[PDB]
């Protein structure tokens, strides 16, 4: 049961890297510009990281560091959501296990 509160952005690096993996996923994304304006981006630095190999860590990493606010994981999440991401969603916040054997 979920009393307290799981970790946002201290994720473990399992769901770390399942994320990172997710978005640059083998599948072409269907909207990767509506999403960098969107978000604000300037088309120079879209294109910055965008040249990087790490885009998906780079952005986060930038984001924290350049707002340095107290924005979490949580800002990605809903700012995709927005898009209709569900199954992004269901394979990061995959369901719990079961009390079964099988």
């Amino acid at each position: 049961p979920d009393l307290g509160c799981q970790l946002y952005l201290h994720i473990p690096q399992q769901q770390q890297e399942e994320v990172q993996r997710l978005l640059m996923m083998g599948e072409p994304a269907k909207g990767w510009q509506e999403l960098a304006g969107h978000l604000g981006y300037q088309a120079e630095a879209v294109e910055t990281m965008a040249c990087d190999q790490m885009p998906a860590y780079t952005l986060l990493r930038n984001w924290a560091a350049q707002e340095g606010n107290r924005a979490t994981l949580r800002v990605l999440e809903d700012a995709l959501a927005a898009i209709g991401r569900e199954d992004v969603v269901q394979v990061l916040s995959s369901p719990a296990e079961s009390s079964s054997v099988v």
